[PDB]
Parts: C-alpha cells; structure tokens; sequence
C-alpha cells in the first residue's frame, strides 16, 4: 500500500488564450482529446492506482468522454485558479500517502521521465518535480516598462513541468496554508516552497510542453508523433 | 544611409551538444543549410545592406556554400565564444550606423518580427532585442544542488531572442569593455546593461527557436513547414 499513488489533474481551465470556444483539454490529437493523453500517461504507470480530475461546472464535454466511466477515475469541480482546482482534487485524494499532480495540458510526458519521478517517494522526504534547464539568455523587465533591467542568471535555472510529486497531506496542508494566507501559488512546488520546503528537480524531456495557445496544439501533435 | 544596416552573424561554434561532427548551422532543412535560412531571413529586409558571418579558422564547409559568394556578404574568424565571434564580426561591419546580430541557429526569424525590431533606430537612442514572455513557473536551482532554492517570479520575465539591434560603435565599445573586465555575456543585450543601458524588448514569435542540440533539428523543419 506503501507504493500507491493517487494522482490529481486540474482540467477545470476555460483557457481564454485559446481563442476557441472548445477547451484545449478537449482540443484532438489522433484518437484522442488532450485531456485524455494527459491521463493515460498517468494510467500507464501500475503504482497510479487512482486519478482525480477536477474541472469546471459548468463542464459538459466530460461527461461524454469514455473516461467519464473508468473505474480509477474519479471525476470533482475544480476552482478560480489552478491552485483551488488542485486543491480540490486533493480533497478526494483518499489515503494515499503520495500524490502526483499533473496538468491536463500537457500530453506529451513519456513513461521514463514519469517513473524517474515517482522513484522520489523511495529516497526524498519532501518530493520533487519534472524540471527543463533554461537554454536562452533570460531577461527581467522594468516595473512598469518594456524595456530590460537586468540580465537573470540562465544557469540553475529551470522550467517547471508536471508531473509534481509530493507526500499528500503534506502537499494539502501546505497548499491550504498559502492560500489561506493569499500568497502567489502557480505549481505545487511552490506550496512546499512557502512552508520552508525544497523539492527536488528530476530533469525531464523539453518536448513535455503545455497547451495553451491555438499554435501549440499542432506542437504537441508533431510531438506525439 | 542613416537607415543602413550591418549585420552580424556569429557562426563559429563548434556545436558540440549535437553530437554529430557536422556542426547545427550546417545541418539542412529542405534545400538549405540552417545558416543560409538565417541569412536569408535578415537579407530579406530592404534595410540589411550587409551580412559579416564569423566562422570557426578550421571551417571549412562555408566556401562550399552558395553565400560565399554573394556581394552583401563578408566573411572573417569567429572566437572562443560567442561574444568573441560577435566582436570580431563588428570590426567588420563598416560605417553602418546600426548593426543587427542574429544566430546563424535561429532560422525560423519572420519578417514581420525582423521589421519591428528595426524600427527601434526610429525610436530608440539604445536598440533592443526580440523576446518571447515565459510561460512555465521558473525555479532557481540551489548552489550545488538539484534542489529547488525558491520560485523566480515569471511576470516581467523574458525569453531573450536574437536579432538583437543596436548602434554599432555603441555595441563595440560595451562588448569591447565587458570581456576585457570579464564579465559574463550571453548576448548582445548584456553588454549594453553592463554600461549602464537597459534595452527594449519587442515581443516576437516563440517559434524563432535556436538549434542546438540533435531533436532541435526536426522541431526547426516543423515550424519552417
Ligand atoms: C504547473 C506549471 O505547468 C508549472 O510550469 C505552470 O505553473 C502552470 O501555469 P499555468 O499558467 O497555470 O497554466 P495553464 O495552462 O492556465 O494551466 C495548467 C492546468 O491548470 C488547469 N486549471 C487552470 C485554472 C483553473 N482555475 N483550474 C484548472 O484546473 C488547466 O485546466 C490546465 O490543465
Ligand atoms: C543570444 C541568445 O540566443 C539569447 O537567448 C543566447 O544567449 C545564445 O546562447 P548560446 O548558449 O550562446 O547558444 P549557442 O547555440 O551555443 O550559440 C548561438 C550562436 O553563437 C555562435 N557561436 C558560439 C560560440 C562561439 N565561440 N562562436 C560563435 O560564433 C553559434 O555558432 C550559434 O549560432
Ligand atoms: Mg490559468
Ligand atoms: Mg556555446
């Protein structure tokens, strides 16, 4: 029971960044919808005994997925921000004692980078993320201006992926705890972060992207093929 | 002739984190090199009277090329670096008011990105550079250790890309002090702040990507199909 893991996806985005009126989850790529690809991954791996997807209420494409009926599938609503969908999710997490947090957006993650990860629970206290080095010269712009600042040190720096692993409780005790106290919370990494934590960065493939924007679906297609 | 321009080209890395003993530049893409795609795209604009291509001394694939011969372009002997190759490119340029770097990596640049950035000479006393808004959560990395420092806020966050655009003498003299106080410089942009400037960022397209390293390759053809 040790090695169960219960994995949370937040799906519960409108995604006004795409244009369309359609989700991104729910955008096609093959024989599949994004959110689907998403979840097979997580599927895929025999210590994933349970996947939790929060989306909106006022979600009806769901309902007419085939995982709508999935036995490991548990289905919830999500919140205003990604953070109170994943919150959500945890709260149906069960007894779990690891969860893995991934966005619905990215469908791209390969089966060696996601068993890299879960290998954390057997050699870290706090968990870890999947994690890209930056590559270009990264720029921080002025306070109300476009214009540069300061140059920001590309190396040890890293592009945060999912999935993130963490210990459940402690994930839901210190995502509560942040919330609660208004900070700015984009990944779950940085829940931990607020309470004095720090994860660890397992590196994974680049081509592991999110779907945010109309061009990035056929970026993801030419990934997945 | 005020809105001449040179352009800079550092070319002269040996590439090696693409595995291959044939350098990235020189790899193809329908019927050209990564190079000449690059060249092409500043050739393009009506404003690029000339293109000064740093090459590494033992290169010796370049003379085989179409643009060894071509009246806009001049060629001369990159250095242990990029901010080396692109000073010796700049001793090169001329009397052109402004000169214009870009990596011979980079062939996916767009004429619509490329004219924006050089409308800076119209507006700006400085230059500035193209550059794409991050988008995943970004993560410091510790000291000595694949464990997460803190979260690097992403807002006011840039991807820096090239062409990056500046008044040559300018350009010269900042590069020109910076590596002689060993600084750090990773692009054109850096040595400008060095001396106290701060650049302008003009939002490009993210698919202007650099090709570094082996998969790079096949993503470039996808975005130049
Ligand atoms: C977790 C990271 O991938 C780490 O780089 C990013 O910080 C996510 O950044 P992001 O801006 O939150 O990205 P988005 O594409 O808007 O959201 C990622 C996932 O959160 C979900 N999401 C977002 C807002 C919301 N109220 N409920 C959600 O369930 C989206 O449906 C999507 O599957
Ligand atoms: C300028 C930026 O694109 C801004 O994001 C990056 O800072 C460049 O970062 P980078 O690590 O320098 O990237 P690379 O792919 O090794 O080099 C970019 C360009 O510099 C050239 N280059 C590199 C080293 C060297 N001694 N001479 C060169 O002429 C390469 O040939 C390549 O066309
Ligand atoms: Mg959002
Ligand atoms: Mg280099």
């Amino acid at each position: 029971t040790h090695l169960d893991v219960c994995a949370v996806v937040p799906a519960a985005g409108f995604g006004r960044r795409m244009q369309t009126e359609c989700p991104k989850q729910y955008l096609s790529i093959g024989n599949q919808t994004i959110l689907e690809h998403s979840v097979h991954a997580l599927l895929a791996h025999p210590r994933v005994k349970r996947v939790v997807i929060a989306i909106s209420p006022g979600d009806s494409r769901f309902a007419q997925l085939p995982l709508a009926n999935h036995p490991q599938i548990t289905v919830v609503d999500g919140g205003d921000e990604r953070a109170d969908s994943v919150l959500a999710g945890l709260k149906a997490a069960g007894d779990a004692q690891w969860v893995l947090v991934h966005d619905a957006a990215r469908p791209c993650l390969h089966q060696d980078d996601l068993a890299r990860l879960l290998a954390l629970s057997e050699t870290s206290r706090t968990g870890g993320i999947l994690a890209a080095p930056v590559r270009d010269t990264m720029k921080r712009a002025e306070p109300g201006k476009n214009a540069i600042a300061h140059t920001v040190d590309r190396n040890g720096l890293w592009h945060a992926l999912t999935p993130q692993f963490f210990p459940r409780e402690l994930l839901h005790d210190c995502l509560t705890r942040a919330l609660n106290e208004g900070a700015t919370i984009t990944d779950e990494a940085s829940a931990l972060e607020y309470c004095g934590f720090h994860p660890q960065l397992v590196e994974g493939r680049a081509d592991n992207i999110k779907v945010t924007r109309p061009e990035d679906l056929a970026l993801a297609e030419f990934y997945l093929t």
